[PDB]
Order: structure tokens, then C-alpha cells, then sequence
């Protein structure tokens, strides 16, 4: 399903985006839980990637969540774990952002992301969850001058420029975490 990320519209500027060589697809897990196991679950979320496999190195990435829920660091205090998507990437870092964002960075020397999971992650749903709720958890986007939205090759060239410019107008699978509402 094509959709952009969340945010601030991306500038493709005068790109032909839809002849973007390399087309990503980002995607965050959709789960859903029983209304037994929901109140106060530990979930484990993951952002993944497909279709940028040997494509890609330079990525900055905000994921933002419904304020209810609450980000759980690790034992070791890390916000986020790479996951195999991001195996042979030289640089991965996850950082605070905001009460209910964090910030991911990857980079490398040479064109080597994979598809697969790249960021994994705890979010706590709320004590008071009840069947039918649903709290989206989201790849946003905004102009910024550090920490830049990025998902691009080591030489930002012109492939670099359109594989990112799919990505956050048309590339973003959006996820969440809801309860199964009651059968009849």
C-alpha cells in the first residue's frame, strides 16, 4: 500500500519520483493483542525494511507513537536494537527525541543495508486498554537541519535522491498496536 510518512510533506522538488530505480518500503509492525494479555503489555515493534537490499547506507529515521503509550528501554538502557537489516551498516544509533518519539541513524562506507529488520523496540500499552483501541506507531518526517530524515546511498546521488523521495512520499507502511475487539 503506497502512503508517505507522517509529519511535514517530503519536497521531491522535480524529481520523476515514480521512476525511482530503488524503491524502499518501509513498514512498522501491526499488532494486535488480546483484550486479556493488552493492559499494561510490553510489545516488541519493528521497523523493517524491503526492497533496498545493497542500495542503501545513510538512514535517519523518527518513529513517533500515540503519547499513551510509553517506550521502554532495554537492561542496557538502549532505546532501540539493530536487527539484521543493519548487520553490515558501520554506524547505528538510536536516541532520545521527544516524550513520544525516538531518533534512529545508520551509515556506512559502502552500499550495504539489507532488507529485513532494522530497528526493534519496546512500546507499554496503557493499563487502561480496552477492545477496539488502536495507538499508531509512525515513520514521520520533517525539514530539519540536524538529525535529518535520510534513507539514501554513501554518494547521495541522483539515485540516492529518488529511492529517499519514494521512501517518505510513497514507501511508508505505518503500524500500530490495537486490541482485538470483542467476537459475537
Amino acid at each position: 500500500a503506497m502512503g508517505p510518512a507522517a509529519g511535514q510533506a517530503y519536497d521531491a522538488g522535480n524529481l520523476d519520483v515514480a521512476s525511482s530505480p530503488v524503491k524502499p518500503t518501509l513498514s512498522i509492525t501491526k499488532k494486535t493483542l488480546t483484550a486479556a494479555e493488552a493492559p499494561n503489555a510490553k510489545v516488541t515493534m519493528e521497523l523493517s525494511v524491503e526492497g533496498a537490499a545493497d542500495k542503501y547506507a545513510a538512514t535517519g529515521l523518527h518513529i513517533q507513537f500515540d503519547p499513551k503509550l510509553k517506550l521502554i528501554p532495554d537492561e542496557d538502557g538502549a532505546l532501540a536494537t539493530a536487527g539484521r537489516a543493519a548487520r553490515l551498516l558501520e554506524l547505528k544509533k538510536a536516541e532520545a527525541d521527544t516524550d513520544n518519539s525516538f531518533f534512529t541513524a545508520t551509515g556506512s562506507s559502502t552500499n550495504n543495508g539489507k532488507d529485513g529488520v532494522l530497528w526493534s523496540f519496546v512500546l507499554q500499552v496503557p493499563a487502561d486498554a480496552q477492545p477496539g483501541d488502536k495507538y499508531d506507531v509512525q515513520v514521520a518526517y520533517q525539514s530539519r537541519t540536524t538529525n535529518e530524515d535520510l534513507f539514501t546511498n554513501v554518494k547521495k546521488d541522483e539515485e540516492g535522491l529518488l529511492m529517499q523521495a519514494w521512501t517518505f512520499t510513497q514507501g511508508i507502511e505505518q503500524g500500530y498496536i490495537q486490541v482485538e475487539s470483542t467476537t459475537s
